[PDB]
């Protein structure tokens, strides 16, 4: 399949990314910069598993909407699910976000990909749409808090972590709202964009947000007590 | 389907309820009532999605057993598997509840949908009881934590903790135990009620259990610190 | 089906261990011992649930791999999925370790299952190993966080804590690295051991793991505060 060099290339980029702050991660005993550190490599890892079970096409299936049958990665949501709230977690607690405002964010980040995977896998066309808007919304909320709520409580505190932060909300504000734009594009949605420059797309994205974002927090002085 | 209707309405109920929330919670920024203010909100947006997933049918699936093809909505399960612990985590904090019980309700919370579950999708009739039988034997045991072992605690906080948790409690203990009831005489079990009927109760059931239990809880000058 | 009376065997023991535990469990009214008392009745109610799953015939299913119709107890994912990170919980709470740490190996567990089952339902067999390894893998990764890390800071503690610790992470150490074995041999390998013994040794590992390992932790009086 055209698109499988896209999650080989995935696979491989998560792999080394997991691997790296893997040993990167030797020799921190830190309470806190081990929490950062656990966070960030589970990204990458989980992330290393389902690019491979969409390279070897277990994550892969047949969805049926427009009178076709059209292929959905659907490792991408079991994906999503546990590495998106993950990333939230390593924003929430830089700032030192209250214990509240975090069960706020992995729910609402739940009901994104919750509602997200429902759509990918919906046979009913215009459904999907539905579907979409409902992650699309929950999305907004994210990025609400993130940008508003956030700043806000971040700009409270080091001039480190307030930059850091910065930095990473940026990162994750921009690239986290493309995803719902290719989604609705690409395959899952409209079948504008064909799925092997999808794929490509997504790779791009996973890996920023990931090992970049990562990259990024891990290299900081900002992740100590 | 006979039903639609009431799924409709319910998607409605938990639709506004969650907004309702959502609003509501707008402005509030004590570490407490934030906790409570966040559980109480995803409880109907999750519940909101479910009704959603069940109106627009891709909560329901055809299970055979009894020599019929029976028409089960699984999506309540993946609604309960996460709302009800939820709710149950809004007592657990109004009593100031130990870490450990906590964790002892989430798991038979758990085992319970999670039973229930799995008789919901069992082929052989007899099973289905067992299932129901094993879920309905950890529901007992929260109703007993809460009844016996909250209450006692409960009572030892301030005046308006306790009377709002006896409230909240007493919502719960006699609602909830009315699900078991109304599965077994429902299309899940015995077939006595029909579906539109069973529905409908669930709905009721749902509606008041959720945003009901919530618009209390959140009224209440007791989830402040 | 042969292995009926070892799930039956399994499902009581796991029944009794759950029963023991609980009783033993009233009139604890330690916030450190509830705790513990709680998580570890976890896991046999849990493992419970899913060894009457696979004798009531649930948690079996057929997977085509190598030219045959090969059958998979994937109830057994479902299982480990919770009883295992449980189950390092407890070490964890006990030997008192970071925030961090737990999170680490709870991922680590977490991807151990996670690619396990996906190892187990591929139908590609040579691709079945490769999630093996990666399960495998992460499993050595436990099994070093445990026996350096752990012992580490175990050491460092009560007489009463690194001895009961010293125990159960010798007994995990081991039995857990059986699991593997079996599974490579088993009908999800190799197709070396028929599925009646592998089941067999799968029902002792449990058991041991599960109701001995609880037996000894709530047997010790280094579960207190
Ligand atoms: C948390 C917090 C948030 C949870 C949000 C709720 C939404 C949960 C989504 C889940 C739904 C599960 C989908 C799946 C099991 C249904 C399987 O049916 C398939 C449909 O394609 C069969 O086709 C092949
Ligand atoms: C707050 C609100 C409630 C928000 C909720 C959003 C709900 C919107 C539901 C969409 C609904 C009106 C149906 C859209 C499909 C539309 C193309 C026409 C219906 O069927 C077509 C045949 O006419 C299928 O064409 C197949 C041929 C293709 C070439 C497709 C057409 C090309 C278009 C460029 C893609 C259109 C589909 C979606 C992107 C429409 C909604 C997108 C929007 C939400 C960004
Ligand atoms: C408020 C926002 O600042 C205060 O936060 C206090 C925290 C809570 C108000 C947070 C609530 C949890 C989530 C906002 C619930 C997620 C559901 C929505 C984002 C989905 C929107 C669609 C709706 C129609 C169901
Ligand atoms: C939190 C606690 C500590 C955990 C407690 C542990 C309890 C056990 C949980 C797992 C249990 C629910 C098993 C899941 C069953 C799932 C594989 C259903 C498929 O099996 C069916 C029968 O072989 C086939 O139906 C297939 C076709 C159709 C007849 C129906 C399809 C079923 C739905 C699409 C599945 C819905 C599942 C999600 C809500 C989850
Ligand atoms: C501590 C223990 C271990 C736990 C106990 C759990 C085991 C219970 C399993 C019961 C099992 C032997 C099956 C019972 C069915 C029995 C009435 C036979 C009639 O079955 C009918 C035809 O064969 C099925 O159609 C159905 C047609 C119906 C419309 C007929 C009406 C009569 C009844 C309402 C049938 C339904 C049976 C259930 C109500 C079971 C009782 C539940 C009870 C535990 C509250
Ligand atoms: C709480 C009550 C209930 C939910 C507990 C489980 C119900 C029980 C019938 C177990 C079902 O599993 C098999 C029946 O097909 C029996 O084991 C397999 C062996 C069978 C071949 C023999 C079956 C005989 C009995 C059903 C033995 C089970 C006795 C329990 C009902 C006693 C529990 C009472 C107490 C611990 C709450
Ligand atoms: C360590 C983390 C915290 C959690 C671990 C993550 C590992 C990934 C789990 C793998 C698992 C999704 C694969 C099991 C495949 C199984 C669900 C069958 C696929 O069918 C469904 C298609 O509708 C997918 O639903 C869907
Ligand atoms: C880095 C990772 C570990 C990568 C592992 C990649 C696995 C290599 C391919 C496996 C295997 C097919 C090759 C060896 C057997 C060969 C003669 C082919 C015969 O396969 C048979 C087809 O009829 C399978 O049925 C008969 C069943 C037997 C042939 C069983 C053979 C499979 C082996 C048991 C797999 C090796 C186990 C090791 C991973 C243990 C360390
Ligand atoms: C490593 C992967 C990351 C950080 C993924 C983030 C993914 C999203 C923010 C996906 C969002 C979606 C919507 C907002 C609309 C519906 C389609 C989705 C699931 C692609
Ligand atoms: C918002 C939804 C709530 C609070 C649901 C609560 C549901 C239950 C307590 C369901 C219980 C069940 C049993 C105890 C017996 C078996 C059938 C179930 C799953 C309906
Ligand atoms: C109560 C059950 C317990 C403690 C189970 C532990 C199970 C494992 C450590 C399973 C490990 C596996 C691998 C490391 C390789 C792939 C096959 C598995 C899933 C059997």
């Amino acid at each position: 399949r055209p698109e499988w060099i896209w999650l080989a290339l995935g696979t491989a980029l998560m792999g080394l990314g997991t691997l790296y702050f893997l040993v990167k991660g030797m020799g921190v005993s830190d309470p806190d910069a081990k929490k950062f550190y656990a966070i960030t490599t589970l990204v990458p890892a989980i992330a290393f598993t389902m690019y491979l079970s969409m390279l070897l096409g277990y994550g892969l299936t047949m969805v049926p909407f427009g009178g076709e049958q059209n292929p959905i990665y659907w490792a991408r949501y079991a994906d999503w699910l546990f590495t998106t709230p993950l990333l939230l977690l390593d924003l929430a607690l830089l700032v030192d976000a209250d214990q509240g405002t975090i069960l706020a964010l992995v729910g609402a980040d739940g009901i994104m990909i919750g509602t997200g995977l429902v759509g990918a896998l919906t046979k009913v066309y215009s459904y999907r749409f539905v579907w979409w808007a409902i992650s699309t919304a929950a999305m907004l909320y994210i990025l609400y808090v993130l940008f508003f709520g956030f700043t806000s409580k971040a700009e409270s505190m080091r001039p480190e972590v307030a930059s850091t932060f910065k930095v990473l909300r940026n990162v994750t504000v921009v690239l986290w709202s493309a995803y719902p734009v290719v989604w609705l594009i690409g395959s899952e949605g409209a079948g504008i964009v064909p799925l092997n420059i999808e794929t490509l797309l997504f790779m791009v994205l996973d890996v920023s947000t990931k090992v970049g974002f990562g990259l990024i927090l891990l290299r900081s002085r900002a992740i100590f007590g």
